[PDB]
């Protein structure tokens, strides 16, 4: 199923993900939702906490033709370095970009889909996208980063897309 998408300003998106407590066929059916959701929305990943689940799960894939999915469940950040940015957007924001100062280069420990424990080191798109999604599960967006009048200027925006979102 493809799940609503929360944007701003929903409060929603301002809350705290807890931690997965086990990874079972409950937590598998919201990751493919997650990444059905995730690719109808024509987004490179997205977490829990946009489709108001409020569990520490991300998706991810930056693959041509989605060979290639990534699946962090309770993602731990272990080192950073350098720093970076690209003009970022976001699905819970829906048509604003904006360069976003992050680190480089990111190493992660997380869980599969499977349960199983990783480690991945990541650089490029991949470590960008990573600590944006993150971002997310602590109540974090990419607007949070910006100056006042940037951020006031993104919300004025947005509430007129949905105005009309809400088309009718
Ligand atoms: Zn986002």
């Amino acid at each position: 199923s493809v799940l609503q998408v929360l944007h701003i300003p929903d409060e929603r998106l301002r809350k705290v993900a807890k931690p997965v407590e086990e990874v079972n066929a409950e937590i598998q059916r919201i990751v493919d939702d997650m990444f059905e959701t995730m690719y109808a929305e024509e987004g490179i990943g997205l977490a829990a906490t946009q489709v108001d689940i409020h569990q520490r799960i991300i998706v991810i894939d930056v693959s041509e033709n989605r060979d290639e999915r990534l699946v962090l469940i309770n993602p731990e950040l272990l080192e950073k370095s350098g720093e970076t940015g690209i003009e970022e957007g976001c699905l819970s924001i829906p048509e604003q970009r904006a360069l976003v100062p992050r680190a480089e280069k990111v190493k992660i420990r997380a869980l599969d889909r499977d349960g199983k424990p990783f480690e991945l080191e990541a650089d490029g798109l991949l470590a960008i996208c990573i600590q944006h999604e993150m971002d997310h599960l602590v109540g974090k967006l990419f607007m949070d980063y910006l100056s006042p009048l940037k951020q006031q200027r993104i919300r004025q925006k947005v509430e007129k897309l949905d105005r009309l979102k809400a088309r009718a």
